[PDB]
């Protein structure tokens, strides 16, 4: 019996069935959104979402009795039994930061697309050169993070209060998201010099993402 | 007969004729817009569009009983085809929409005029070489636009009230638009915690859309070399 | 005589001394823009400008002597001609713009000096290669430009309504400045299908932005 | 004696006895940040710190024996002469913006790692090769920054008062931070053809930005 189960997890349909599936429920999920067919059409869902994870139970189960030490040797399986198993936790208890988790299985979709898996390993690839540069920006943050704090976030403390809100506000500015009139021209409005501060932040921190897509393009 | 048209087609004039129409249109178009013109000078283009429109539906025509098989199979012509029919719509009724969709007819510049053909092909080239992640990021962006409407649009509505607008407001974030001030931080003041749907759905956006970049940088990098 | 103004001219003498008064005047303008110097040294100030026009008017009139229609052959040579023939024009009258076009002239740090002439024509080389695009957008911009003032201009004129305001705006979104909550949410307040002509315009236009760039690139 | 304290200095744990010290005072300096963490331990934190300074100006003066001349002539220490010097004024009158430098240690971490240092020098490297064109636009910068400060300043004075309130204004225009509703949507409202202006010199500052990055690319 081994074997047997080995030919039917392996299949090229027992894979189209979860395909199908998993895209069947990536509809009901939109159409959940909907509090009106939540009305209407929203038994027939509720339990087709735990019809649809036992499946996927079985399924994880499946491979794993014939993979074993292989299965968690591997990176998308784990993070597929990561999913469905985040799934696997109840409506309640714990948070409802639990029950929209869940929707992370369409990420098992990506998963069993092989061109997908394919493509977005060139993605992950690209990364780990970069841990040189990447590790040291988040230091330069680290530093230049806490001198604002001490520095504004008497006065202006929403955005540099604190060690953790200087940080959501230096990456505010790193995107230039609405620094000028939103950020530096208040302050300075109080401490007219902090301008030292940030064109030279702005600077620094434009110039390494810049030297970051050049240094990509050598990989 | 079909030599005879077949020499009316292919001519230098009439295309140096066709080509030069969409100019003398498109400045026609540039004074549909002012009211003043439409006062004074108003029907007389009125109806110039008129004039226009008909050189361009024989012309199509033409081509069909030259090319005919030929004409349907390219996609320049198809375009032109299209375009030109969209306009044969109707002034009155119909929708208001279809009444303004006509300045696409000024798209026949790209199409006739050659070196325009060429960009486009170009520009063109470069999607397929792409379209997985045109799709990676419609799933991605999918698993967090209904994500975001089960969390926040039950308090903020207009942001993220449905699949639609939560679509709409994580573009605008993507493009890195008003994003902390103007949505983000108004979350925070309820939500504390959304600078984790957040200043992640950043990196993995701006991670990818550089990654689909130095593609096209080595796609197109990627043909030059290696013919040795 | 020919020969000493030409040999006047050749010196390297006179190279470093044109760059000498430019780069004062360079300098004097800096202080020029200031509210109080203009109280104390208004006096000196005005006077020194009116010199080193004077001067550059006699070394037009004699690098013209030494290249003829080799000078209206060259366009450095133009452009010291052009933007001086500005700064000689009165110092009254007519738009308030001719007087401050005078600080053009201290682009004459570009065409004097060799390494900024190879740099400057080092970038406009690559406008001969972006014809092929340029033409293309201003078709485009110009297009959806008729397109927005028609469709919104009614209830929106400030923003849309003729051409010149759908240019501008349509030339903000393409900065993505400011262009959601800005200029569209505003607008699906009363057009709510607004966002499918100014997201795809959106999209449009950057794809361009990039692909330039990629043949910028092999150029 | 000499060559005792020469062995000591370069060897492998003298060197992991600041890095890690920079790692205990760099995440110590974090700790100040919580106003919690400072009427609860600061005592800790008061010492600490001046142990770690203690240490430091040893290592210092450590090092400018086993180097002298070596020492003196080097980026990175004189880096680590005034960074650590910095924390040693008195910290009593001056300015209380020395206080604050004292957080430019934890720079060392970049310093005294190797990894750090050639990931750093591969940025600074590529900085000779771009001061050209930081010349050139730097002259934009101003020649400009001059006319937007005498044709907008007397009435639209925040933005372009002073020669300075023109750059720390043209730099958010270059910087594309709201400029069009921000800053140009204002003036075209008393000046109108500001777009003239403005919307040029946006072409200016990007197309040479974006060129002065493909320059990067082949070198
Ligand atoms: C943290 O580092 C960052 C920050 C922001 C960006 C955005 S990403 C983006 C998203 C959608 C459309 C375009 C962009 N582009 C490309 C086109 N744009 C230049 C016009 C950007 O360059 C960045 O936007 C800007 C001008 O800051 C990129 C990296
Ligand atoms: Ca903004
Ligand atoms: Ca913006």
């Amino acid at each position: 019996m081994y074997l047997r189960i080995t030919n039917i997890v392996e299949s090229s349909f027992f894979t189209k069935f979860i395909i199908y599936l998993i895209v069947l429920n990536g509809i009901t999920m939109g159409l959940e959104t909907s509090k009106t067919f939540m009305q209407s059409f929203g038994v027939y869902t509720t339990l087709f979402n735990q019809i649809v994870i036992t499946i996927f139970t079985i399924e994880i189960i499946l491979r794993i009795y014939v993979h074993r030490i292989s299965f968690f040797k591997d990176p998308w399986s784990l993070f597929d039994f990561f999913v469905v198993a985040i799934s696997l936790v109840p409506t309640s208890s714990g948070f409802e930061i639990l029950r929209v988790l869940r929707v992370l299985r369409l990420f098992r979709l990506v998963t069993a697309v092989p061109q997908m898996r394919k493509i977005v390993s060139a993605l992950i690839s690209v990364i780990p050169g970069m841990l040189s540069v990447i590790a040291l920006m988040t230091l330069f943050f680290y530093i230049f993070a806490i001198m604002a704090t001490q520095l504004f976030g008497e006065r202006f403390p929403e955005w540099f209060g604190t060690l953790g809100e200087s940080f959501y506000t230096l990456f505010q500015v790193m995107t230039l998201d609405d620094w000028s009139n939103g950020i530096v021209r208040p302050l300075m409005e109080v401490y007219p010099y902090a301008w030292v501060f940030f064109i030279p932040f702005i600077f620094v921190v434009t110039f390494v993402m810049i030297n970051l897509v050049v240094a990509i393009i050598v990989d």
